[PDB]
């Protein structure tokens, strides 16, 4: 095995194209789990926003309820 | 420092092993990631879930106060 | 081109230096994700709670409407 120059040369090269190339792999799959998350944090955002709304509609039930169990007295 | 050939043979192998030896350890921890958003799209649908169910109850709930306070009268 | 082993220790070296930076950047935005992903299993865990909130109180406004139904009768 008398490795020559213009041999690490060419594994030098092939070798960081690779290294590169696996890098740009993670790259992309981050970029696509950030974009998973903008989803998810607009899911939760949206039914943070529903519970507000039965937050409201139960205060309503509450008063309704109450206006019953009294006028029945 | 007469920096030779078969030096620098060594720093290339060893430069690589250790930059795929990162790569790797980023690979698996963005497969962690992936699997703990997997379980959060999941939680998220199940409070979906049992948002759809509390809907329900509630337009129980709002037929039955509307049953009494129209009988009361 | 006459390719020389200077040269190539010189591009070896900053070739490593890339893509250690490289490697480096991802890293960091993996750390800002799992910060992202740990806040947003909060958030999960308190919409949870508050659900649980919800539960407990329909228990009560099903408990109350049951004693108004009755009465009234």
């Amino acid at each position: 095995k008398p490795i020559t120059l213009e041999k690490l040369v060419s594994m030098v090269a092939v070798g960081f194209a690779e290294t590169k190339a696996e890098t740009a792999t993670i790259k992309a799959e981050t970029a696509t789990i950030k974009k998973d998350i903008a989803g998810m944090k607009h899911d939760i955002a949206q039914l943070d926003k529903r519970i507000d709304g039965l937050d409201k509609k139960i205060a309503d039930l509450v008063d309704r309820i109450g206006r019953v169990e009294s006028k029945l007295d």
